[PDB]
């Protein structure tokens, strides 16, 4: 119904206006801070180095940015058999970190066709893992559900206890335990690790934090595909969690 | 069934190995080219400018990168967190596109983004399902008018919907982004596909240029296109999924 479509639209538009105001309240002071810091650092380089013109400076910065955009650090491979495999995975899962992206015209063309047919192909694997996890957790939850049924507990509370039991159990295995590993391996903060997990498993994938992206960290070859395996089982868990939040939002709608 | 789950896994693993080899065949020679280009550009700067030491060169390059990571161009008044630009950022999280050209740098901004995504993505799901049902009624009533003419079929209707929607949601907006943002014909189509599949690399982001001073009607209209375009692409990717299930 169009009447209900307009209602959800008004809620979403308000939710975005609200979100945007909270984000600028938390981010605009830091943005202004970095805007002034680069203004000062560029101005002090032209003071200290008189043999450098303001135009020659901008040309160098542009050359450094062009290199960084291409996935090459302008300080001091991303397409190796393993790193390219994980890139492909990032496209198929719709995460799209963008820390690396195709620069070649042909690379962009192949990326279009690869995503179009690859994303539905993953959909089957994600639905398959989703059904398997629903059988593993489903059998474990039923064992607990039978215990409360004997205790004359209401059908309401049992379903509530089960929903909190599944979320809490999976949150340990797919969110907490991997974030502890990323905090130690990648060397991020407790917040930045949880932030990476949520941003990854929601398929948002900003690319500010990417597992196995540090030049200084020389971790073994098994880490990159193991991260992709965590993603595979973690996306199925998060899909169920986001579906339950949707289900609870439908309850609040009625 | 687990027997079919392992089968799809083997297909996906092969598809990734294949994909990775095609991507490196197209990208690794250019990567090596840019690796040598920055090496020579830095070496030429230190030759032409003797008053600059190799240490103070890396320090500025580092300062420039730090600024770019924070979403501030180290080139050359404009903001990324203004009422309108922050609204589009919120939209990017909710649609799961996540361009990442801008992302929260604050610990609090990161905390709020976790909660915002968790409750916001399902909220969008309803709006996307609602637009999906409405488009299915608009395109469904228009296809039935043509279907009645030939009766006096399902394959002919699928080709008609894909071609019609591809003009309205992919072709026409790509032409606008090529003129407004100033991208190539390829880069505009590439941006549209990367955006409407919710991949969102962030290499190309509408309303991201510092030099381009587009009005307050540009940034929200882009999200309005994202809103109706995601519903179209969701149906297209569902049909490709349906077609693959037939081949299975
Ligand atoms: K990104
Ligand atoms: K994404
Ligand atoms: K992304
Ligand atoms: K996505």
């Amino acid at each position: 119904k169009w009447k209900t479509v307009v209602a959800i639209f008004v809620v979403v538009v308000v939710y975005l206006v609200t979100g945007g105001l909270v984000f600028r309240a938390l981010e605009q002071p830091f943005e202004s801070s970095q805007k002034n810091t680069i203004a000062l650092e560029k101005a002090e380089f032209l003071r200290d180095h008189v043999c450098v013109s303001p135009q020659e400076l901008e040309t160098l910065i542009q050359h450094a940015l062009d290199a960084d955009n291409a996935g090459v650090s302008p300080i001091g491979s991303h397409w190796d058999l393993g790193s390219a495999f994980f890139f492909a995975g990032t496209v198929i899962t719709t995460i799209g970190y963008g820390n690396i992206a195709p620069s070649t015209e042909g690379g962009k063309i192949f990326c279009i066709l690869y995503a179009i047919f690859g994303i539905p192909l993953f959909g089957f694997l994600l639905a398959g893992i989703g059904d398997q996890l629903g059988t593993i957790f489903g059998k474990s939850i039923a064992r607990v559900e039978k215990v409360f049924r004997k205790k004359q507990v209401s059908q309401t509370k049992i379903r509530v206890i089960s929903t909190i039991l599944f979320i809490l159990a999976g949150c340990i295995v797919f969110v907490t335990i991997p974030a502890v590993i990323f905090k130690y391996i990648e060397g991020w903060t407790a917040l930045e690790s949880i932030y990476f997990v949520v941003v990854t498993l929601t398929t948002v994938g900003f690319g500010d934090f990417v597992a196995g992206g540090n030049a200084g960290i020389n971790y073994r070859e098994w880490y990159k595909p193991l991260v992709w395996f965590w993603i595979l089982v973690g996306l199925a868990y998060f899909a169920a969690v986001l579906s339950m939040i949707g289900d609870w939002l439908r309850v609040l709608s009625k």
